[PDB]
């Protein structure tokens, strides 16, 4: 009926949290502290770099200088004015996110008190308002605090995940991580607004695609309607369902109201059924119920939602090792589809930010043509605007529950505020065709959580999709090219950003990773963009991981930053390139490979292919052409090379393919290839070289030339011979 | 028989004032009397709409479509009142107010005082208000809301939305058939529908008697029965009471023990001799035994306490089949006394959809289970749990129960909230029916990941009630391999429509509506027989339901009459020769199948329903077919694949010789005559016997103890024609037009 905003500018009022958290407007305004303008949607500190109080945790070393205010208190404070209500009609206020602890107030009345930062929370405020102005206070207490609240077990105390994240619910990447700094922060980091609900309103809208024939174009699409109605409006209420595209109407359904809550069955036709990417063309209609009136024609309230028709399920392997995890595969629409994709690891520490990064960040998947994505448990829960996204671009979305790795608690207390949170997430996601699993992400099997909590959330409130109970040398290490699991998420291959992005976040005097001119030992601010999490003065560690790469792949490492960048680049180019080709090249029996990582969420050294400032690496190039619905590859061999075309849609193509040694332009072979639809086909056994080398394939399909490499041979490889065939290959930059 | 020092009806008239629930419910006397109502007369134990009818508020909803006029007070509220005169307690005793019934949600209040809130209308409830009451006039206050407005306090799951039982009744614990069925018309209604009394128990009161047998054997006349006595017990009464067990029939004593109380709990095993089992119907006699134990002091010799019940000395266990479909529901047997026996018998439905007639109606609808001789009845999940009564005559008559508990067909929550409520109905409803020897089975109806089926139920029955089992799953042309190709031995026999007795329809259908076919096209119906084929919601419509009864007599007799009363005999032979030759399919291929469980002997609201009688105890033709085909001996002829075979069955544990004389009733021409050996609970081939020609009637005269038995099996394909059918039963003279 209405929705008003709430966001805009807000009283933020800091100050230390004493032993006893004040929890009371009187204490807040009694506490000494600092009064600044803030910013609803937004993070503390956000608002207090924009006053000038912090320095930018961006650059080099201030990461840490936000540590004294782990244990603050925040105070959110503002007036707003109350619409008028008519009797019977309900007055909400909607938070889409608190972080986290906090107390909620309406004049001075507390309305409810938050206890996550996950999922949202909505208040009833009809009998605590006033005319006119109103007030809202919130009262934010420190999340590290609220950990020795609790007693750990001896499983949840020398995890990875942090011993503060345990007891609590929060995103564990907030805590701090390998790829994420320890920024934890704390606000109203989503939006916050006022509803006006009719006494006749929806409560929830449950479209679920029982089946889809996408010859003949039919599709059955069911609604599980629940409302809220009284009973004299029983019989005067009639359900209006519009299924629609593009303004064109597909199929209208009106029912009388006998019952709260209903199931009503459509059997569509002319619809096309929902694909991801390459095995067709996501097809989304746009979804409606509306409850008016019989007689007067009232629009008591409409909810409105672009859904698809798709049917997903997970076939597990029972032959090649049954019970043992990465022996499945995804069957959409009937046909058993191969998935590649990145990880989705936190678009920000201050996920205030994160709406304005996702419109780009989701664009960096569809270049990289993602049919996949798995939203990592460590990072908070995504929007609908993320999900709207993924429906319009056909990327498939493997949802973790947000558990950090380490096991949890089994008690009753635990469970319950889990439960909370997953019956929280199922039903706002659980209408998104691009979501096509939840995950535990347990990496025994008695953990309450993952085989009792959120497996009894999925049967009861979403049966449409499949539950998971659980989830560095040498690229061509028997380590990776053995590995049995037919669905694979591969480890990341450390690459140092583009130097654009290192004149950014290190200071001046630090761009240069050698300190003191030797090479091997790295600067602290250096060290510090690894995380490190707490400044810990030390040498070595994960950097260490990026000259180990570079000494295997190119003999020794650079002395200049120019040449290091394009030494750690290729080898972490040439990695993922090959973990793609090989898992797309045994494609009979590989289901599906998921890698790490496609974008930063902190300026930081990483592993990933493309930064927060949005420069993509080498990696990204490399990889963007092996990603390709038609590819053609080169695997090794017993006895040579072998050329191989891979195919990810449902359709057969027909081109030529010509490779040939760059180094010395000599054909190595020629010919024409039937790529047949949803398989790998061989083309040829391509003969073994000599001494090392690349070889430069080029493929014409359908009047269309693509291009990729294949470097052979046995490292060390000379670094200024790499470039030499690299930019007379004629495929990529730098 | 529990003897409290005094126990006080407070039935009889009361005052109801009925009111729409507004948008908060109304919980307190205060706006209970405040509000805009109307007051009537009500009596208790009764239903709203029974004290409605009287004063004229509203027309007999048995009759025509009168019952969708009852839908705005499904809103209302109900205000119960009463002024009751309280009994001198001494002191330590104690004054319980006992509620049989309260149809649901509400709060009842003693002089102003809240002393509970009710979310149940299956299981009793007792108050203690001693601390509340005063002396001479105390008024009684009882606030009932919406049922059907509380289902919007609960977020429903996926699966609890779009089943056969209404969206409604998941969050709630009542009755599922209320929110309306196929067989039971839509009336959630309301009001305290049993009894309430006044009961004073001394502080040395039996908490509990619990007996259980552990083992029997029939022959010696032995058995082994134990008694679990919780009791309350003040300490300065220990080791001064004492308990006195007698076990007594027809006036002789057979066992009597005294002990002295030493502890609020004991266990006391006994070992009777001279005692005899309790046997189902065919398999023996439903020999009782009634049972009392008392606390009397060991000083002064009075009696606090006494608990008087009548218990029969049996023992059941369910034997799985791991051969033939291993795991799959229906491939069990139940071993009584150590003897696998053949269940015949019917399912439970209600009695009426105003359950506080249930009581009236309990004695003449079990003796419709004694004439057509079931040993067996499942009483469905959608009724009310029934009372003591029920299953005292079922103890009587020995007709062993199979108790579902009240689950819809969906699927249900698998939350806490949900599963704590159906854990205290189960724990009330199992302590109160375990020591009826009729009852064999619990259910749980209902992949295997349900709280409910697979926990929250099985944990009650495992801690109070382990001498029983407990299933967590369970449930065209009559010849079509659908029926005919059923891979469950123990089979619930889906049932067949049938059109009731012409009285009947005449007493149900307004005068105009008494024929079905609106504006004389044979095929379709009026709306008064759309409404009474079940319509739970008034949604104008042509066919439906009621097509299964024209569909029927179209392909057994080729065309439907056009005649009121040839439609009748055709609705009601097809109905007849259907079950009659489910009964005889099952029993004819022993010892494979274990029993079968048809579905209906009798309706709960005048409705044109699958059962074999009506509301009325009309009879229809399908329940005299059934009782020839239910004896404890029955001779019956089976198709098979190059002839037909002639089949006897035995149901008992004796042998038993006869003769048997099957021929063709219109010819007169004799197919077989021989004398046969029927073995006790086991099926005996007779003799093969020769396709007949054409369309017929073969009747069965077979003579056992000098008693002579009739049955008959009609031959042919279908279509028949009417007349000739008719022609052939009168022929036959064994049932009547």
């Amino acid at each position: 009926v209405s929705e008003q905003s709430l966001n805009g500018r807000w009283t933020l009022k800091f100050f230390p949290q004493p032993a006893v958290p004040v929890m009371t407007i009187e204490g807040a305004e009694a506490a000494n502290g600092i009064v600044v303008d803030a910013v609803v949607p937004g993070n503390v500190e956000i608002d207090m770099e924009a006053a000038g109080l912090v320095e930018d945790p961006m650059v080099g070393n201030n990461i840490y200088k936000l540590r004294p205010y782990e244990g603050y208190q925040w105070y959110y404070s503002r007036t707003f004015a109350a619409p008028v209500v008519t009797e019977g009609q309900r007055l909400v206020l909607h938070f889409g996110g608190i972080d986290t602890f906090a107390e909620v107030y309406v004049n001075g009345i507390k309305v409810g008190s938050a206890d996550n930062m996950l999922i949202e929370h909505d208040y009833d405020i009809t009998s605590v308002v006033k005319e006119g102005e109103n007030r809202l206070d919130v009262i934010i207490r420190s999340s590290v605090m609220e950990a020795q609240n609790h007693f750990l077990g001896t499983l949840s105390i020398g995890n990875f995940s942090n011993e503060e994240s345990a007891p609590v619910r929060r995103a564990p990447s907030t805590y701090g991580w390998d790829i994420m700094p320890r920024l934890v922060s704390a606000g109203l980091w989503r939006d916050v607004t006022l509803r006006v609900e009719n006494p006749v309103t929806i409560v929830d809208a449950n479209w679920v695609t029982l089946s889809v024939n996408p010859k003949a174009r039919e599709a059955s699409e069911s609604l599980y309607l629940q409302t809220r109605l009284p009973f004299e409006m029983h019989d005067k209420v009639k359900a209006v369902i519009t299924i629609s595209r593009d303004g064109r109407q597909i199929l209208r359904k009106e029912a009388l109201m006998r019952k709260f809550a209903n199931l009503f069955t459509l059997n569509l036709s002319g619809v096309d059924a929902w694909w991801p990417r390459g095995y067709g063309e996501p097809a989304l209609y746009t979804a409606e119920v509306s409850l008016v009136d019989v007689t007067s024609g009232k629009i008591y309230d409409t909810k409105t939602s672009k859904i698809g028709f798709r049917t997903v399920k997970l076939e597990l392997d029972e032959v090649n090792l049954p019970g043992q995890p990465g022996q499945f595969q995804f069957i959409i629409n009937g046909e058993p589809v191969f998935a590649k994709g990145t990880n989705w690891v936190p678009l920000d520490a201050l996920h205030s930010r994160d709406a304005s990064h996702v419109e780009e960040a989701v664009q960096l998947m569809v270049e990289m043509n993602c049919n996949i994505v798995r939203c990592w448990g460590g990072n908070v829960y995504e929007d609908t605007h993320f999900f709207e996204l993924c429906d319009k671009y056909g990327i498939m979305v493997w949802q973790d529950f947000a558990m950090g790795c380490g096991n949890y608690s089994q008690r009753d207390n635990f469970a319950a505020a889990l439960e909370k949170e997953a019956i929280s997430v199922v039903v706002k996601l659980r209408n998104h065709p691009s979501l096509i699993l939840w995950s535990g992400n347990n990496e025994p099997n008695n953990d309450r959580v993952s085989r009792q909590v959120l497996s009894r959330v999925i049967y009861e409130f979403d049966p449409t999709r499949p539950y998971l109970p659980s989830s560095r040398g040498y690229y061509k290490d028997p380590f990776y090219t053995e590995n049995p699991s037919q669905f694979v998420s591969q480890i990341g291959y450390h690459g140092c950003p583009n130097r654009e992005t290192l004149e950014r976040m290190f200071s001046p005097d630090s761009v240069n990773p050698w300190q003191n001119g030797v090479v091997g030992m790295w600067n602290d601010e250096w060290q510090t963009k690894a995380n490190r999490i707490y400044d810990d003065k030390f040498q070595g560690g994960r950097n260490d991981l990026m000259t180990n790469q570079v000494r295997i792949i190119f003999g020794e490492v650079p002395a200049d930053l120019d040449d290091f960048i394009f030494a750690s680049q290729s080898v972490q180019a040439e990695a993922m390139k090959f973990f793609v080709e090989l898992w797309r090249g045994r494609r009979p029996y590989r289901t599906g490979i998921i890698w790490w990582n496609i974008r930063d969420g902190w300026p930081l050294l990483s592993d990933a292919i493309s930064d927060y400032w949005g420069g993509k690496k080498q990696a990204f190039y490399y990889m963007q052409n092996v990603h390709h619905d038609v590819c053609c590859l080169i695997n090794p061999a017993a006895n040579g090379y072998m050329l191989k075309v891979d195919n990810n849609t449902l359709k057969d193509f027909e081109g030529v393919v010509e490779v040939k040694d760059v180094a010395s332009g000599k054909q190595v072979f020629k010919g024409k290839f039937v790529s047949k639809a949803n398989q790998m086909s061989e083309i040829a056994t391509l003969p073994m070289q000599k001494g090392q080398g690349m070889l430069v394939i080029s493929y014409r399909i359908e009047g269309n030339e693509y291009f990729n490499h294949y470097l052979y041979g046995e490292p060390p490889y000379k670094l200024d011979q790499y470039r030499k065939w690299v930019k007379k290959c004629g495929i990529y930059e730098l």
